[PDB]
């Protein structure tokens, strides 16, 4: 009987052949591998399906940006974002190499584009042998290390031949023989392209490949090892289905000018001709600018490198084009329509939340679970996963350490909470009493758990001076280096202007008065805590609960929590609101250091102002809802960092239907918690009842769109 043929065993303990002493790790990769394909033909896959049914399975694992090979599967083996491990696009450039790079391309082989420390360097640090074949980064050497055995791509070895090729190494001796493997397939990425994600062709692919695994599970079996071996099957990306009549070509705005270079595709980006003479020479912004809003249902978007969706991770790069585009799913943006490879046919790149971009995860063999099914995660968190199925300490990545631990049955590293860095100090009454110059028209203990019932934010600052202003509606942690509060937490229930109060607790910045700010300005101040709350609550109006913010963004503020927020309210019984200032002027997703703070404080209206480049909010309620956010069983969290822009060209709100343009927005910069966390520098739901990794598993979530 083959292995397809026989039921599913617990492999609670593995059993090794002599001359083992653990199981070794293989990473079998199927290019294009769609997360919808096993969703939909699962009856049509039975070696698959065995393997999703007797392991651990996602529905949906979430690739990074763009949606490429190469930036993926690099990923995958680095747990690091593509803006940091350098490999950006199948297709690039770096201004400071002056070179392009590409697949079919001698500067691939070029060991200074790789970036990081993939697993197979990992291993050889720590004396552990790895047998790769045809995994990109494997043909380079990075650190001057390669992998004890490897082969140079070529995809014109038949699929068989490379099976048979592990199976072989597999037998080496115990002393010459791989703790680590790689299995790379170019199908059905291949068969994708050619004829759509819904074809003949993909269905002969599914079924291609999926015979293909049956023969190496039957190849373990035959080797006595098909309960001695943990295999994670995976994919880089999925696919989507392009259109001639979906296609957008620059020419038709700019006309047939040479000035420009346009990296084609879902995920487009533009660089100057004259380059490096002009890279950074170029305005950008201008031209951005002058590509917004030219259509009354635009299906792109010009974005400059740090304007994007903080999300994607997509700027802190040499490589990467200080001009994006953003792209509708199943669009595809160009410069002339001889550049492009073809306009119907499948396709790839686009955005990482979108349902099809989605890619494949089965984790089978005695280190996983039999028959478990988890939510969704990111492919830079597999990186740890197999550092800990070989042994190995992890390099520094961006996968949260541990919040994959309930794929495993026996966990290897146990999670723990960040310590607080920061200077925790207090507040109290000691300067009355100032003049605001304002117009106004006509214990302790129990109202704190009640504004931060999962625990306060922990200060991940070094060493940053906090103190803690406890109200009646909400707790606020307050900065004094930069005399602005930090963030403000809230308790929203289900169903519960020009004049301000001084905060004898913080000291008195020419800011805080009222005289300061002319209707004439575009920089205003707005609240972290909605005034309206709970009469009208009066705290709301302290000196120490506003911040400075633009009148266009205003409009989507004001919107969020007088028509959004109560909204849900009633629909998730009550939200517990956590809000602050964001400040990263160096678009690298983390905080910025007080050097770079004092660099980027503009001076308005004769005052030294920080202004910030985004603001943050997470909304969390129970997963039951019959509970109130002061009840959670379980947590339900959603964050968001919306940006701070002087005007609102992103979202062109020209044609004046405010209640569209900001819900598509609030969407669109939804982000992880854990996002919220690295470009703050602040720790979520420290004293939750949750352990660390299921609180790891809870910030790291988003959702998928569509
Ligand atoms: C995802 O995960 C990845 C991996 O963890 C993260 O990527 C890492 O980000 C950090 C923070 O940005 C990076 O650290 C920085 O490294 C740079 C570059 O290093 C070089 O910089 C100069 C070259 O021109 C040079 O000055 C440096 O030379 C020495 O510098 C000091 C001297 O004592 C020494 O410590 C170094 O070892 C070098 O010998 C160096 O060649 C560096 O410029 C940054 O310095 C900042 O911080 C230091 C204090 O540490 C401070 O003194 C400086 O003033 C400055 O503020 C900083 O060290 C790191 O390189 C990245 N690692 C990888 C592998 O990419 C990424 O941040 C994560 N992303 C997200 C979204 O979380
Ligand atoms: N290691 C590699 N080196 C060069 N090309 C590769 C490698 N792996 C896959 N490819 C090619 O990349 C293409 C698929 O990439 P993608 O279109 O982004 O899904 C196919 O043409 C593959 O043959
Ligand atoms: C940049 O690269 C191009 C193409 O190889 C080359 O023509 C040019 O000389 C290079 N410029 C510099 C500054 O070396
Ligand atoms: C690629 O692989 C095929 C099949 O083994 C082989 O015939 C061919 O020689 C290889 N191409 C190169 C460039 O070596
Ligand atoms: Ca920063
Ligand atoms: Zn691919
Ligand atoms: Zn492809």
């Amino acid at each position: 009987k083959s292995w397809v043929e026989e039921t599913c065993e617990s492999i609670d303990t593995p059993e090794c052949p002599a001359e083992f002493e653990s199981p070794p790790t293989l990473l079998f990769s199927l290019d294009g591998f769609r997360a919808e394909y096993l969703h939909t033909w699962g009856g049509l896959l039975p070696v698959i399906s065995k393997l999703k049914n007797c392991g651990t399975y996602t529905k949906n694992m979430r690739p990074m940006y763009p949606t490429k090979t190469f930036p993926n599967h690099y990923s995958i083996v680095t747990g690091l974002y593509p803006e940091s491990h350098g490999i950006i696009d199948n297709k690039m450039y770096d201004p400071k190499m002056n070179a392009s790079f590409s697949l079919k391309s001698k500067e691939k082989f070029n060991p200074l584009w790789y970036k990081g420390q993939p697993i197979w360097v990992t291993a050889n640090h720590q004396e552990v042998k790895s047998g790769t074949y045809f995994w990109p980064g494997s043909d380079v050497e990075i650190d001057g290390i390669l992998p004890d055995i490897y082969k140079v791509y070529n995809g014109s070895v038949p699929f068989e031949e490379r099976i048979l090729a592990v199976l072989e190494w597999l037998q080496l001796p115990s002393h010459e023989r791989p703790h680590f493997y790689t299995l790379y397939l170019e199908e059905p990425d291949s068969s994708g392209h050619s004829h759509g994600p819904v074809s003949s062709e993909v269905i002969k692919a599914l079924q291609k490949v999926d015979r293909l695994v049956g023969m190496l599970m039957d190849g373990l079996k035959d080797l006595g090892l098909d309960k001695c071996l943990n295999l994670i099957l995976i994919s880089d990306h999925g696919m989507e289905q392009g259109s001639c009549k979906k296609y957008v070509y620059l020419n038709k705005y700019l006309g047939d000018v040479n000035n420009v270079k346009v990296v084609y595709g879902p995920a487009a980006r533009l660089r100057p001709t004259d380059v490096p003479e002009t890279y950074y020479s170029f305005n950008y912004e201008a031209l951005a600018k002058n590509l917004s809003c030219r259509e009354p249902n635009q299906h792109f978007r010009p974005y400059l490198k740090p304007f994007l969706p903080k999300r994607l991770h997509f700027a802190k790069s040499d490589r990467i084009e200080p001009l994006t585009f953003y792209l509708d799913p199943q669009w595809q943006l160009a410069l002339n329509p001889s550049e492009r490879k073809y306009c119907g046919s499948g396709f790839h790149g686009s955005d990482n939340l979108f349902s099809n971009m989605q890619a494949l995860f089965i984790g089978y063999g005695p280190a996983f679970k039999h028959g478990a099914e988890v939510d969704s995660f990111e492919n830079i968190e597999v990186y740890n996963l197999m550092c800990d199925l070989l042994g190995l300490i992890p390099a520094p990545n961006n996968g949260s350490h541990g919040s994959l631990n309930h794929l495993l049955k026996k966990p290897i590293y146990n999670p723990s909470h960040p310590k607080e860095e920061g200077f925790l100090s207090q507040c109290p009454i000691k300067s009355t009493s100032n003049d605001l110059g304002c117009t106004c028209d006509p214990e302790d203990d129990d109202i704190y758990h009640m504004t931060v019932p999962y625990g306060r934010p922990r200060i991940l600052l070094k060493q940053h001076r906090v103190c803690l202003l406890q109200q009646q509606q909400f707790l606020t942690g307050y900065s004094l280096d930069l005399l602005m509060p930090l963030w403000a937490s809230y308790t929203f229930l289900s169903n519960d202007s020009n004049c301000l109060y001084q905060d004898l607790r913080i000291p008195l910045s020419p800011v805080h008065k009222c005289s300061y700010y002319k209707s004439n300005s575009k920089l205003s101040y707005g609240f972290l805590t909605p005034p309206r709350l709970n009469h009208i609550y009066s705290e709301a109006l302290l000196t120490s609960n506003i911040v400075p913010m633009y009148q266009s963004f205003q409009v989507i503020w004001h919107y969020l929590h007088d028509t959004l927020l109560q909204r849900y309210a009633h629909e998730r019984n009550g939200i517990n609101v956590v809000s602050g200032p964001v400040f990263d002027f160096d678009y690298d997703g983390r905080y910025d250091s007080l050097e770079i703070l004092k660099q980027n404080s503009r001076v308005i209206r004769s005052q030294e102002i920080l202004i910030p480049t985004h603001f943050f909010i997470v909304l969390t309620s129970c997963k039951q809802l019959s509970e109130t956010p002061l009840e959670c069983s379980a947590l339900e969290s959603s964050a968001y960092i919306l940006p701070h822009r002087p005007d609102n060209i992103e979202s062109c709100t020209h044609g004046k239907r405010e209640s569209s343009w900001v819900e598509e927005l609030l969407t669109l910069h939804r982000a992880r918690v854990t996002d919220v966390e690295l470009i703050t520098g602040l720790s979520f739901y420290q004293d939750r009842q949750e352990s660390v990794s299921e609180l790891l598993r809870l910030k790291t979530h988003l959702p998928i769109f569509s």
